[PDB]
């Protein structure tokens, strides 16, 4: 195959996967608003550790200050790629 996809893709999954996993020695099977903010990076550009721990507290007031692959996997399968670059 000449082309990719790295979104919404098995590449997507096993790259997310090996990325937390990676970021996850203490085998808690999630991550900490610190440690999002590493991945989400990525993502975007880079951040702050106020600005991220802000998000994460408000987005995950119902649950707690930590992040699951189940939530992450969740909204990047609603949001059909999210990123466009
Ligand atoms: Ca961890
Ligand atoms: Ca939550």
């Amino acid at each position: 195959m000449s082309e990719q996809k790295k979104v919404l893709t098995a590449e997507e999954q096993q790259e997310y996967k090996e990325a937390f996993q990676l970021f996850d020695k203490d085998n808690d099977n999630k991550l900490t608003a610190e440690e999002l903010g590493t991945v989400m990076r990525a993502l975007g550009a880079n951040p702050t550790k106020q600005k991220i721990s802000e998000i994460v507290k408000d987005y995950d007031k119902d649950n707690s200050g930590k992040f699951d692959q189940e939530t992450f996997l969740t909204i990047m399968l609603e949001y059909g790629q999210e990123v466009d670059s």
